[PDB]
């Protein structure tokens, strides 16, 4: 089933402002069930054809899974060089710089929010980290309340 | 519980945009203030102001018709009612509806970006996104 229309709109707005304000080329969010299972995937910066070529949606594997495992922000200058990296699938754009955080309310986890390839060519900043943390907290609030 | 959530949101809007003051008012359908949460003002001044806002002037504009409002001087707008006595002076303004598609519940608003700067398109987009999450939280509270 599709997401609640208000939750969908809110989550897309959050991904867009995170992406834009942090100057990321790509931004995405995963919404989770219980036992951290991906239910929905919201993203921007990739065109429609490319999405068709990739074909399959992420399972929230690899580096993304560290955001759940270790509920702290993770910044990397070369994402796929990380030993937990599962790598990109065929047709997926290559990505280097990465900023990701768990989407949470208190101790409950609701998903993950992540940005890649800052237009700078530079790594993501502490200010970037702090802003994305705040947007993830807002996302957590939205998910927790759309749900119950 | 819900005020806490609303307080966290006000805090995020104020900090990230770097405004001196931020608040949120939530009203009922007959426009009576149900929640008023704010940031940037000490308890002594608040006591000197006395009475809470009723959602008049520029805020009443935002309630009457909900769409982003961003101004260089809040007092120069034709709908401006003025500040009450003892209220801090404030100049630059950003305000956005707190809503879901079915209904608008209130206003999230910011004043006096540090170093005297006007609020940007970027600020407006950010605050709208944070307000959207408040709208969902309010809607759910209205459903219990
Ligand atoms: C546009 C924003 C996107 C971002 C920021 C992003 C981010 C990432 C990153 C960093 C990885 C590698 C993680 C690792 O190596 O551990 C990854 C893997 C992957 N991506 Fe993307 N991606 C985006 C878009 C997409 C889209 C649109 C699709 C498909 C339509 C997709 C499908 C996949 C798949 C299947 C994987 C393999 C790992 C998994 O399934 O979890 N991605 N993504
Ligand atoms: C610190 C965050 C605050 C912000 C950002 C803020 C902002 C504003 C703005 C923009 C106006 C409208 C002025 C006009 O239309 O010309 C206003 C008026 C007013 N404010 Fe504040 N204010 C804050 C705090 C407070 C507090 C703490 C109180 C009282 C305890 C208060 C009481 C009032 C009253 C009574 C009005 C007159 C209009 C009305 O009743 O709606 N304000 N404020
Ligand atoms: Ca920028």
């Amino acid at each position: 089933g599709a997401m609640d229309p208000d939750l969908e709109a809110t989550l897309r707005a959050i991904v867009h402002s995170a992406t834009s304000l942090v100057d990321a080329r790509y931004g995405a969010m995963e919404v989770h069930d219980r036992q951290h299972r991906v239910l929905h995937f919201v993203y921007e910066g990739i065109d429609e054809e490319t999405v068709r070529r990739i074909g399959h949606l992420p399972k929230g594997l690899g580096v993304i899974g560290l955001l759940i495992e270790d509920p702290k922000p993770l910044r990397l200058d070369d994402v796929s060089a990380h030993p937990a990296s599962i790598g990109f699938p065929p047709y997926h754009p290559p990505m280097r710089t990465f900023l990701g955080v768990p989407v949470r309310v208190r101790d409950e986890s609701f998903g993950t929010l992540y940005l890649t390839d800052k237009t700078n060519g530079q790594p993501f900043s502490d200010d970037d980290e702090v802003l994305v943390q705040a947007l993830a907290a807002a996302a957590g609030i939205a998910v927790a309340n759309a749900r119950l």
